[PDB]
């Protein structure tokens, strides 16, 4: 994977609405600040039961967003990374269908989970309460097979069914999915909810050793078609750091609310003890089109004796934090508040978390840039956006307080914003110091400041972290300073904001 | 129980917010029109999860709303009904959390019922799945018992659990209801949702024979205390007429929606059959504080070649139609559109579900009032309320959008109405004529019109319902006339709001 920052955005929610918009947007107002872009789900359709993870045909491009020629010609400046939902599918998928009307006698029939498929013998509460889950309820709900009522499985909104990983339907089908991607100029797959892929009878059908099994399986067949594949796993943390060395990457969960603890704490202890434990062959960020994830650095939520990187105490403190610098915003928009698919991740964009402090904000991307790993950016935090109350209000799905839509003119006003130019200028920064492709290397200050190097072929940046020096909402002092060294001088800027870096 | 029209109402929503206030507007405002009244759910607490029906403790009045002395006070003049919740309690009482804490060590620990406590020896796709339920989802929720993951029967709110109402435990808490509301002055008693109180393996667990045995059991209780039981079921049709044969009193949950699909399409051939098969020991009600019921004439959800009171299609052309008279209020209010208990109950007052025609909401409040039963007069209906929008909005609550809070202020203002003071002086009418403690019979035109008669030891009256006079939302053509006799002669009004009906 190119090791240069990358946008995470759906194709409708920046610019007029289409990925020819999306990609024109890219192309004259990031040039050479994101060189890759994640498209979230622009398949048939995009405006379902889940923006997108609720696929009726993921092989087809929305016709209203695009085609695949679209991609294609996107494919020409940056790099692509798209979704491979292979954990469920839109009840409306014709698949489905064929199976409500014919029931066991469709040949789709095996392709979908139902409690019978997974408990053939039945199943005690101990099979059904062990089974892990993202929010309180069980994984399952009612529709009929051809006249009789059965019991579908679904981990997420009842019109996503979950598919049989392991049928040969099921796997046709995903594999259906991979062939369409390499043959569209994809360069990278994210696996979607992937943890969830497997089930078994007396597991928590939740990364076990029948997950890692259909992983180990799914990145064979990207190999074979020159595809690199991230997970997406939100978990304890040692699972993550576990599942790591068997792919080509996985995703930084941790360091998100670690960096609002410190931001918020002025302790950097756990994001130095974070820094000499995580898996390095990662993808960061800060934000993502989901909530801020927390139990991704709390105690093992099927047993409490498993601590995580910071005392659950302090985890309650940093969600309190976020709905105090949002005013109640992110409260009304979190777990049982709101629709929502899990009861924990902090809904809520990055920005307002932090109380919309720019210092604070500029500082976390700085940090994120410069932790081992490849970068990417969530749109509304690439344009340092505001929780949107309004499309919460009218929608009521938790995640849409950070699933603005931009229309050009207002992409273009908030691109005059000091800290959206400062944050266009360190992305810039980390695509073209070369630093960033050499030696990584650390040293840290007693919990006070961590200061974070690269060394490359023609050039060496140093970052310093040091919190304390402005906590408070309100702070208006800079809490990260920035030395390097490129073909033109020994440079150092003691305000990202104010002086942006820039390579010579 | 009185043969006298009883208003359904919110303590704290009409008046000032408190037992006293309420009872001083019924006095005050409604003296003659109103001589009994059924208080929804006051006790500790009134605004949780549910509005009342999930109490913390059954048996202690909300101390915001008053307490039992203002109940005595009330009772004095009017007739009490009050509701026995014998399903659930909140997950909040005493009794639930000292269960959490610590598990099968508490001795309440029998008072719940759990998946192992009603399937001991675990459950096939087929036990759990034909568990009836009134929206997609299995009646199971995640909660810790002393540390241990149990998944606990919830047929509601996941905050209200289920008693197991065969324990000792749990009759034990069912008879300090009845014993509170025996030594309080309450008249009348409604069984809140008893359909759902009996669970058993391989059943419904809904409307079944071991149902039957409950309900005749609390029944007993009710009797042996000298309290009259009213029990609430809303089912297939059929259900509802044979459990009235060993009740005191059940809901005409039919009419509502029967004098809907007449008033919209001049059809009364359906009114005239199930005035004819009608279970007549009744509680009569247009509106109530839940949606309004279709399934209640439809045909049976379980069976459907069961059929209802009017065809399929007749009852979807009638969920249609109230959604296109509200223009579109109705629809954002119902079923999966906003939080709800029951996916099929349409959320709108009875009122703006009519397109707001007063000759048509006088007509079947006139209807309501001649059919054999005791009538019933929601608050909202009371003053002839509209969709709440506001409150829907604000709290996300489908039934909302029927549960205005009406200051006294408001009241007055809506007492200035010319409908509203149709529907008092109507009440007041169907108070005093004894006519309606005589004979009952009825004849009537085929599909056309149907006349209502009342014979009694000094009077008699007559209602003929003619919807076909005036059809449509936007009509002023009454589509009801009255003709009686009293100690004055005979008497006639063609108009009930124009010219109301007053008794010499
Ligand atoms: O809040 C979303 C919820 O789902 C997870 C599971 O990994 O996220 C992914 O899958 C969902 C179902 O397809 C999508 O709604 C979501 O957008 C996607 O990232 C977690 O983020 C969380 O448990
Ligand atoms: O829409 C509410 C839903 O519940 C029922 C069950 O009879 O209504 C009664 O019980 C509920 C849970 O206590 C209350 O929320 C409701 O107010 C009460 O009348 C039906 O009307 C429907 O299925």
């Amino acid at each position: 994977m190119k090791n240069k920052v990358q946008l995470i955005t759906y194709a409708d929610r920046l610019g007029d609405g289409t990925i020819k918009s999306m990609t024109d947007i890219l192309r004259t107002r990031f040039d050479g600040v994101y060189d890759g872009v994640h498209i979230l789900p622009f398949f048939t359709p995009f405006d379902g039961a889940d923006a997108g993870f609720d696929p009726i045909d993921h092989t087809k491009v929305d016709e209203r967003l695009g085609s695949w020629d679209d991609v294609a010609e996107l494919s020409k400046t940056h790099n692509i990374m798209v979704d491979a939902i292979v954990n469920h599918m839109s009840w409306e998928s014709k698949q489905f269908q064929d199976v409500l009307a014919k029931g066991e006698e469709s040949e789709y029939y095996p392709m979908f989970l139902t409690m019978s498929s997974v408990f053939p013998n039945g199943a005690t509460e101990e099979d059904l309460a062990g089974i892990y889950r993202p929010r309180p309820g069980l994984p399952f709900t009612h529709y009929k097979f051809a006249g009789k009522t059965r019991l579908v499985w679904v981990s997420f909104t009842p019109q996503q069914v979950d598919i049989d990983t392991d049928s040969d339907k099921g796997w046709e089908y995903l594999m259906s999915i991979f062939d369409q991607m390499a043959a569209s100029h994809v360069s990278y797959i994210r696996l979607d909810a992937v943890g969830y892929g497997a089930k078994e009878a007396g597991t928590s059908c939740f990364m076990t050793p029948k997950t890692f099994k259909l992983i180990s399986r799914l990145r064979e067949e990207g190999v074979k078609r020159g595809l690199e594949i991230l997970i997406q796993v939100h978990s304890y943390y040692k699972k993550q750091v576990e599942i790591a060395s068997k792919v080509d990457r996985v995703y930084d969960f941790a360091l998100p609310p670690l960096l609002l603890h410190a931001l918020s704490t002025g302790h950097v202890e756990p994001v130095a003890h974070w820094t000499d434990i995580r898996p390095n062959n990662a993808v960061t960020v800060l934000d993502t089109h989901d909530g801020i994830g927390v139990i991704d650095i709390g105690s093992d939520q099927l047993d409490r004796s498993l601590k995580g990187l910071v005392p659950d105490e302090d985890v309650d403190n940093l969600v309190n934090t976020i709905h105090a610098n949002t005013h109640g915003e992110s409260q009304a928009a979190t777990g049982a508040a709101a629709s929502n698919l899990d009861l924990y991740q902090v809904n809520s964009t990055y920005y307002s978390a932090l109380g919309c402090n720019d210092q604070h904000y500029i500082a976390a991307r700085a940090v994120q840039f410069f932790l081992p790993g490849v970068p990417q950016v969530y749109y509304v935090g690439a344009l340092a956006g505001k929780n949107d109350m309004e499309l919460l209000r009218k929608t009521n799905n938790g995640r849409d307080i950070n699933r603005h839509y931009y229309s050009t003119a207002e992409i273009d006003e908030n691109l005059k914003r000091p800290v959206v130019k400062a944050l266009n200028a360190l992305a810039k920064f980390r695509n073209e110091l070369d630093a960033f492709d050499g030696t990584f290397s650390y040293t840290t200050d007693d919990d006070t400041s961590i200061s974070f190097t690269w060394r490359g072929e023609t050039s060496q940046a140093t970052l310093t972290f040091e919190p304390k020096r402005g906590l408070g909402v309100d702070n208006t002092t800079p809490v990260a300073m920035l030395e390097w060294e490129d073909s033109a001088g020994d440079h150092r800027s003691d305000d990202l904001i104010a002086n942006p870096p820039v390579v010579a």
